[PDB]
């Protein structure tokens, strides 16, 4: 049994992101307590109430309260500044947050990461963007406006959301990483991919080549969308940006923007009324006006929440700090559903959860990092030295 | 924590690739014994009786014993007629073994091989054509011959052991898993890879487009050579084989032998002293001849050398089969010196052994397959079964 | 009390030599019993006895049992294949070793080092050149023989006893270490030191420029000297390599080797009649034939030095492998004699040794190695994070 | 085990030197509370506010409380005339200072400091220079002011910090510690090292010896600027000096600011921005003016940022004298970052502190001097002495 200066060390580092998607829609369809008859039904709205019910508290009760300020990420209390909670926490949120909390295993050696000064500052638009102007744009319109990876401040993880789609069309083409920070930058198309990590994988996924017909019906153009992307968004507001952005995700563009994109409804009814602040400005605004107002809809939480006092089910969100938010596999959706429901997980996470969280969360698009950092300085047993120890026991 | 049909599920799903490196090198300088005065030094020589102790154990009692059988694989005598024991096997095979043991966690989901009747029969003829030649062609050569991935029967794991060549260089370019096929075949190593995969990529990682001069390196060559692989080498034996693989990795891509491994003393030297069928029914004879020689080598071995039985370090092979020959974490090359050394990459393997790797760190050119198949159907839980259950205690 | 990631970890590092001075000729000079009145004077000759008492334990049963082996270097029992003792070992060298015991401190971060294949086998050579022929060549000759670093087997650390020479003289020059290496070369002469490492400053420590008259005689001839040891004696033997040795150490050569050489005569005498092998040749035959014959002359030491029965003084030597050889700064020498004497030592070695381990013993040149590798990883606390934390303790 | 004279002693005796490195930039880039959100962003600004708290402790109650003074150093009040305590302290000064402590260990032999009448000096006027004009020049010119060794008052440690230069560019040549001097005198520097040490180390570092053409740069323009720095900088002020340190700094010497450091925003914006008086008597009424404005900028800490109080993480300086300030082993500069981290080098420091010095690794750039004076006197025992008492135990 050769030992060797053995250790045993832990170590955690990889990628995160997170998407708007039409799973909110499912959890909150109202089947929580629509059809519940305990004539809580005086004379109330219910359409918006139960939507509603879960933003204050995954992005900041429950996911920033570890996953974010134990991720040894210095955290500035104005962007947690009212640290506040939520009881109508139903039964998605303790859930949801067991259900999406950022903290891959360690027995393995990943983590959580990708702007939680810009996703956060998104979010909290959604929810004065969604919660405030159309409560339920049903599925098409405030879906797209989440998953259209909406309109940024400079850094918005959009380029990764948008990124799913360049990569899924080209088979025949793989790239390198390098293709991530496409986000922004005057030369990602005008260099990298697009031209090169095009003309020579896009010369091939769609080599149209068309003569006076000009060539972008054919994904030359998602290239150009993804120009614009590049040099028509980052230059500011111009509102035109939207109109560009809305013309790349729009005009034409329409047949673009179809392979990772939504409605351009959400483009012009939203983005447009929105009004290009509505990601930035709105976002500040949204955080030193609406997460006050935050209150006044928390109030919403715990005064309209709070309302439920009799029906007894709500009480989630006691503790923090100590309660955690990192530990639960569920990234690599990879789910499939045919006749019977099928779960695969790529990375073991559990086995009572596996099953148990199915019924609605599967965490975003990670971006995996094989990392194992088992470093070993070698100023005590230069190999030899063992070796030549070893060795004397392999001699006699 | 509800409840959704649950279990606890172990599986099995990856590859596996061996090579024959500079390691065996390390492991047979003469280390182990060379500067031991146990006036052992009656009996002559110790040059090869050294290094030949490196096969006859780490192919059949060792690895083929557990690995190989028990990884589901009921395997046919004609390989293993002959199950053996070399009490030689210094504190390099039970060592060894640990080290390179054919097996990947179930904790995690990843296992090994790819044509262990190719594999095999090449390094049987590794042994022979190395330790019956002349024993130590000082790295350049021998090593050549090995890490050649020397001429196959039209199987060989080559094609994967060249195939780290052509993606190395290629940094933008990123390809489909379908590359690794590209090893055998006509005309699709001339299609997907060489122009698809190549007039696309390769016309960006090297664009010669060179005039009336012939692109001659740059890019254009490594393709010719893989196109030669594919058409030249596959239509059988005879000069025009060796010639015509020999003229591909000997003159004017002196160029294509610089991306990956070679020395004009292996092709020139080795090619031109094994006669083509040195890899075919050699790998055959070498089993059927040479292994019953390998009897001799193996008698002579537990004749000879056993007569070494006065130093007292060596014991004997005691049929594994309850020891095992799976669970060393040797994928990912742990391997990185800098004034000390670096132990890195993914796969949690050890925290006892790693660091004992020094003596060999363990590398399986393994392609890695992210699965874990926690496959489930669903006839008795529509989803939506639980989903009503659940909600109908969010309800009250 | 800020912490982050601590440990301890202790190393070993460094150089080490050796000489042979004249203070063998101080501890064999017949003081330890030459006047004791027992009667032992029964018609003997007490001449080289004595001188010879040492030799056969302070190389192989006293420094090489535990500081060779122990210190991780793989011994070949051919060096020690006579692991005899000698109980003649009057009250020096359990002494000797513990005045010449090649291990620094760890609590600091040095160790020994230079050839133990080399010195040992030149060493045996001395105790057989000396013991055998001329048993006190009154300090001149022998002393010569010994401190000449007399003629190597192309090995031989002389190159460091003789680069004792060419920095003292060089006030105005300190050289980088890569003048140690000086020793074999053909260019050691003709580039690095001698032409650059002296045109630069040997043009200046000598700058005779002398016209029609030869500049040898300035210093110019120590470079030529070098030049010789660097292209003339590393040719073989053929004998004139004495002669140019010794015309480079001797015919005129007289006033290029007396700045850090002996007496020519102990290289016509000495290295003339012992013949060039003396120290290669000799070596071995005194390894396999003198350390045979060591036996016959160590019979000296348990037979003519055992028939010492009587006095009762001597019994030395009794252990090794558990008594140890490694941790005595004898080291940097550092000692000066001015009516009073004063002992200056570098190294804070010990203190109630230190004193005692004046009475002659002061270890060799070695060439110190500040080197405390206190190397580590940083794949678990990226600086950030612990200033990030320790950041989060002065924010409050 | 015998005896003779024993005792045990310990001392101190070495050299020490310190710097002015982008350093504090890292320790002042706003990273310990910019991000803490305890709404004290009702008081204005904190631009300078962070990096200011820099000094004002960690020269005259940290360090010139114990060190300094304590150092067998009885210092004049008037330049302590005002013992300070500074709350604002944060995480980096009780840190800082144990990081930075003047004192090596006596278990070795070393100790601290040359010149703390004229760094100090400096290092104040560095406070006034830098806390006063435009708080932070982004690296790029307060660095280098700093980092420039700045103008002097004939004493200035420059000398060394200069001296860092030369040295490394020549290899080979390896300088006496004479060179250490060069740092002002009119001639020496011109014959000692520039000629002697040069004509002979440097017509090799750089032999141009270009015709017509004028030896600009290639060592012979270093050699002119530290000709410069021996006469041209010690006659006086006037532009006749900022203009030729300038010009020696500035022009042509473009490649002789380029071996040590420089940016045309130090030289021409700070030093232009100075008054050569900037360090000379600036470096007194920086004392007696600026001390006593300390005070304000001190007392505005004690009133202004004490109001800091409402966070709770500061504290005050209780006096050291009995806290200390010597013992860390901030020799050898440990640092080397590649991937992971490799804190090495000689100084048997600690283990707890070493790798918490993550947050500063302290650096003072000693010259290290090897110094163990065991002077012994021995009227009272002639070695001789014990000698034969010892030799009369060797007999029976």
């Amino acid at each position: 049994a050769s030992a060797s200066k053995a250790a045993a060390f832990a170590q955690g580092g990889s990628s995160d992101p997170v998407p708007m998607p039409g799973k909110y829609p499912v959890v909150f369809s109202t089947g929580a307590g629509e059809p519940t008859r305990d004539q809580e039904f005086a004379l109330p709205v219910h359409k918006a109430f139960p939507l509603f019910g879960s933003v204050s508290d995954k992005y900041r009760r429950n996911p920033r309260y570890a996953e974010f300020r134990a991720h040894s990420e210095f955290t500035d209390g104005v962007f947690g500044t009212h640290l506040a909670v939520s009881s109508l926490l139903r039964l998605a949120q303790q859930l949801v947050h067991a259900h999406v909390n950022m903290g891959l295993p360690l027995g393995d050696f990943a983590p959580l990461a990708s702007s939680d000064v810009r996703i956060p500052s998104a979010l909290a638009s959604v929810v004065n963007q969604f919660g405030e102007f159309s409560s339920p744009s049903i599925g098409t319109r405030f879906l797209l406006r989440d998953f259209e990876h909406a309109v940024s401040r400079v850094v918005f993880l959009a380029d990764q959301l948008w990124t799913n789609g360049n990569s899924h069309h080209i088979f025949a083409r793989s790239w390198l990483p390098m293709s991530n920070n496409d986000g922004n930058f005057k030369t990602i198309v005008a260099s990298r991919l697009l031209e090169f990590i095009s003309a020579g994988d896009l010369s091939i996924l769609p080599t149209v080549l068309e003569d006076a017909v000009l060539s972008g019906e054919v994904p030359e153009a998602w290239e150009q969308v993804k120009d614009l992307l590049g040099d028509a968004p980052g230059v500011g507001q111009v509102d035109r940006r939207d109109r560009f952005d809305f013309l790349f995700k729009s005009y034409a563009d329409v047949g673009q923007f179809t392979t990772a994109f939504t409605t351009q409804a959400a483009s012009d009814v939203l983005t447009e009324l929105g009004l290009p602040w509505n990601s930035p400005s709105a976002g500040h605004l949204n955080w030193q006006y609406s997460t006050k107002q935050r209150f006044t809809f928390l109030a919403d939480t715990w005064a309209k929440l709070s309302a439920a006092y009799s029906q007894f089910f709500e009480l989630s969100s006691g503790l923090a700090t100590r309660q955690s938010a990192t530990g639960s596999h569920a990234q690599m959706v990879d789910l499939t559903s045919v006749e019977g429901v099928t779960v695969l997980k790529a990375a073991l996470a559990l086995s009572a959860p596996e099953f148990s969280l199915a019924a609605c969360f599967p965490p975003s698009c990670i971006f995996v990092g094989g990392l194992t950092r088992r470093v070993v300085v070698t100023t005590s047993l230069s190999v030899s030295q063992r070796a030549t120890e070893f060795c004397q026991m392999d001699w006699r």
